[PDB]
């Protein structure tokens, strides 16, 4: 197993954890000081913690179930073995109070040394699929939980 | 090495994108070259050089002072082996709708030399970006742009 190996191991395993729905193993794979950045400036981009990331992850399952997320055009992949990070393309899914919802997403990822842990998640994301979700959750009364961490 | 030469790429991408320059932007690109805008929201048809030229062109029409830049530099993913390179940038511009601010994620898939561009993939904030082209058609100045960008 090469470097460029388990990085790109680790990348699927992010993508199948969120897809499981499994919250302790989302937080069995990152560091205790593991930090998130949404990187869409239309939306918060202040880095959540591992606690922050369960509440936040626990907002979405109240809105939405079905929820797959999985990499794609994987070609497109970027893989840093010196530095231990992989940049790569996702694309989610999921049944939600406001109607389906589809987006698709840059994921960085900074590993650990021996490429087991997620250190550092940097995402990308359609902002207007996203605002069109939120949008339609509002008319639903269904917005405030996200909101309280997706607004600027 | 390689490494310094993939960064050494993404900034000139850069220094070439805000310097307005069309036809060094088209030199930095091999004849062959794609950009992939990777927002649903928007066209995501690859485009060739010469259409790139021609939508740039039409960023031209109603903006200027365009600014492209790297931030974030700790956060690049330097791919050795692959020769590609991902990493954050920012960009502004004033335009006929007011003034316009981005933030990007760019992927660069260089030749084996490191010298041109033979891939692009762009991903940025499609609200910033949707809200521009508002402004933009309410001044009846969005016509140029939303035929490259709309669907």
């Amino acid at each position: 197993n090469s470097t460029r190996e388990k990085l790109i191991a680790l990348a699927h395993k992010f993508c199948s954890i969120i897809s499981s729905g499994d919250m302790e193993a989302v937080l069995a794979l990152r560091t205790e000081s593991c930090l998130t950045y949404q990187c869409c400036p239309s939306f918060s981009t202040r880095p959540l913690n591992n606690q922050e990331t369960r509440e936040y992850f626990e907002e979405w399952k109240h809105i939405g179930w079905n929820s797959k997320f999985w990499i794609i055009d994987e070609g497109t992949m970027v893989v840093d073995e010196a530095a231990k990070k992989i940049a790569f393309r996702a694309a989610c899914s999921a049944d939600t109070i406001g109607g389906p919802y589809e987006n698709e997403n840059l994921v960085i990822l900074q590993a650990t040394d021996d490429c087991a842990l997620v250190d550092g998640i940097w995402e990308f994301f359609d902002a207007v699929r996203k605002q069109d979700l939120m949008n339609r959750l509002a008319a639903k009364q269904a917005a405030k939980g996200l909101d309280s961490w997706c607004a600027n």
